[PDB]
RNA sequence: GUUAAGUCUGGUUUCCCUCCAGGGUAUCUAAGCUUUGAAAAAAA
């Protein structure tokens, strides 16, 4: 964590005007020592085997196939008695004189409660606090968030209005709009920190990564690339039916294989279709072309396996998934009619 | 023996409906529209 934040630092610093990169410097300028603890903690156990028990004076003894699960299940039990507690990693940090006293750097709003928490966290205290809208253009300058009128829309592409974000949340966010700086962390004392954000300062490489609106309008991309330009008159000039620009290339499959067809996907629907003020326009549109109107609605799915646990531990529960339980294997002997009938033919 | 004269009566009673069938079958809702547009983060 310690070589990601420093990578950080280092990119923010390379791209100083870059647009929301200044602010990254800048924050991590501000809250530096805050940064210093990782955002995700981690349990370590570990079982000791000694010669005894699995040799008797030079070779092997009996019982000792019955070590190695023996051990294996003093790991297990010893994680899940730890997992009896659960700390929460921002009860890391210390916040006490921070939120004590007004010593807390505020980037945006100055707080008028001491500090506000961000709006991705909901936990921990704020330290960039971008306001929802009066002006949208001065009022993010009058406030020292910006200083250049260039910025501005720097800012505002990857900092949405009315956001408050945490240390944490920035550091995540600043990682997002550059997915490469992750190689510090992932090749592993191999290069050096400097060598790799070298590498990566001077590709740009615009990587990009779907939202929850590009889902919720799947389909409707699909459509517009079989029907290109019968429905695209007005339309062309919104930048919608426009050209890809160099290399935008993406880890979501479906984006590299349909942004060449001669519809922008870099393209953010929330402000064409899925908008409050150019929604009656383009769905005024579609009317007369006759095409699905969008559905604001995509799918979250999350898939766990069963019993995975003791399946690696032995115990045949994935297999009597319901009948033959976790807890039944306090007394599993009791089982013996519904367990034995199965390792039997096993 | 003779004569002479006919007179009375001119439809009554009972039965006036009984029994079965008193609705049966089909259709029992169908197709749409299932929220939309404004307000998501505000000043002290
Ligand atoms: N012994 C293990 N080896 C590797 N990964 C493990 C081990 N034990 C747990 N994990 C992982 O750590 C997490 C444990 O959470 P969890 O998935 O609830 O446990 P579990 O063993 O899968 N029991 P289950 O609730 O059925 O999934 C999962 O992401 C597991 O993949
Ligand atoms: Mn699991
Ligand atoms: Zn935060």
């Amino acid at each position: 964590w310690r070589k990601l934040i420093e990578g950080l630092r280092c990119y923010s610093e390379r791209k100083r005007e870059d647009g929301f990169w200044n602010l990254v410097c800048r924050v991590l300028k501000l809250t530096e020592d805050l940064l210093q603890t990782t955002p995700l903690n981690i349990r370590v156990k570990q079982v000791s085997v000694t010669e005894d028990e699995i040799f008797n004076n030079n070779k092997l003894r009996s019982d000792s196939w019955k070590i190695y699960d023996n051990k294996y299940r003093q790991l297990v039990s010893e994680f899940k008695k730890s997992k009896l507690v659960k700390v929460t990693p921002e009860s890391r940090l210390k916040l006490f004189e921070l939120t004590k006293f007004d010593k807390l750097p505020q980037i945006g709003e100055k707080s008028k409660r001491g500090y506000e928490f961000c709006t991705s966290c909901g936990v921990l205290p704020a330290v960039v606090i971008m306001p929802k809208e009066d002006e949208l253009e001065k009022k993010l300058i009058d406030l020292g968030i910006a200083r250049d009128e260039k910025d501005v829309r720097s800012i505002k592409n990857m900092i949405s209005p009315g956001e408050r974000l945490c240390p944490w949340c920035l550091v995540k966010r600043a990682l997002g709009a550059e997915p490469r700086l992750m190689r510090i962390l992932l090749l592993g004392d191999l290069y050096s920190v400097e060598k790799i954000v070298n590498e990566i300062v001077s590709r740009d490489v615009k990587i990009e990564i779907p939202s929850t609106s590009d889902i919720a309008s799947i389909k409707t991309f699909e459509e517009m690339i079989e029907k290109k330009n019968e429905i695209c008159e007005d339309l062309k000039e919104e930048e919608v039916c426009e050209k890809p620009s160099e290399s935008v290339l993406s880890m979501w499959q479906w984006f590299n294989k349909n942004y060449y067809n001669g519809i922008n996907l870099t393209i953010d629907p929330e402000e064409y279709w899925f908008s409050e003020k150019r929604r009656r326009y383009y769905f005024s549109v579609f009317r007369r072309h006759r095409i699905t109107f969008p559905s604001p609605y995509y799918a979250l799915v999350r898939a766990d396996s069963d019993y995975l646990g003791d399946l690696l531990e032995g115990k045949l529960t994935p297999y009597l998934a319901g009948i033959i339980d976790s807890g039944d294997y306090a007394n599993i002997s009791e089982k013996k009619e519904e367990v034995n009938k199965l390792l039997e033919e096993y």
